[PDB]
């Protein structure tokens, strides 16, 4: 699948990803330091039998920003596709939802994008 | 409050298990509950939400591949669980399809879903 | 076109819209009180020759949240389609971008949805 | 700083006029500048941004109809202008197509654009 490994976004984040034979994505977000206080679980899914016509591999994953040290009361989901080859990428759009009161729910979800590469920018 | 069967008003059912560790697992099911339309979901939620009336942040992914069908796509939902008398999961979603590089710009749809524990009539 | 008139979202907002023959959308956001302090200009575009196959009319508009009284340093864009008939609607997704420092730009854009009707909820 | 010609790295040109009143007007142009590919843009921007290093919030819409072509669609861009040595407009976009009611759920694509005043080679 080409997805298992360490991935870097363009803005100082690291993700350790494992792609299981069944379509499972597992792993962690890690800080640049790699310390336990900044480590969070990721879980998601990917297409384990992509098209053989040059198409990318659809996927998504979530991190809830709680570990045994910190809780931001929020969760990010990334949706995108893996593209293999010499310039392998995961191109994604993300949504970050924060836990809010009902009055503030309308402004609970931020949107953005991330591009993941196998080496640093 | 998250564990159980969630419905939108547009024909979808999700049977969700919320684990003590922050794991979301379960399935998408069609209205007829057939194996060909059943798909794995996995995600994460805040297992220690704020105690100030805020919702519980969460997200999950389904890759639309099972042993029968493969749409070469994946949906991620980002949102929050709101408890009380009329419990809800309020979400926004991204649907990414596997595409060629030329079509990657138009690979991600956006929308929203509102889920209830009450099966529609 | 069926678009000119007063429109209400589901959450206490009013928009006064004019659809020009050339594809122009003009008008204002108005508060429930209709006072000048809460009035802001909207401008956008719509498809002035939609398909005749039951399809909706694509459109979009922007409000920058500055008037002579107030400035939130932000702007909302709505993207969607008008659907005519007895239950006429404008179904939209929105993005709200706030002016931020470069360090906070990643969290400058909120996403949501609005449904507009010709009468109050 | 907004008035002028803006380019992405993906073949698009926008000639934007920022009026003293907060109006954005102008055109999309193709790389060959032909009339068949020219479309009106209109939007709004914050004409009195914060003086603390924050960007200038803005948005605009193009409905993809002119006297030659009609795609039955419209794009909205939401973002901010950032001045200085390498001025940019950083945006996220929504593209809504006119659809039947059955296809309305999949009528809106999401993405991002980064614009510069420097024409690509």
């Amino acid at each position: 699948a080409g997805i298992t490994g360490t991935w870097y976004n363009q803005l100082g984040s690291t993700f350790i990803v494992t792609a299981g034979a069944d379509g499972a994505l597992t792993g962690t977000y890690e800080s640049a330091v790699g310390n336990a206080e900044s480590r969070y679980v990721l879980t998601g899914r990917y297409d384990s039998a992509p098209a053989t016509d040059g198409s990318g591999t659809a996927l998504g994953w979530t991190v809830a920003w709680k570990n045994n040290y910190r809780n931001a009361h929020s969760a990010t989901t990334w949706s995108g596709q893996y593209v293999g080859g010499a310039e392998a990428r995961i191109n994604t759009q993300w949504l970050l939802t924060s836990g809010t009161t009902e009055a503030n729910a309308w402004k609970s979800t931020l949107v953005g994008h991330d591009t993941f590469t196998k080496v640093k920018p």
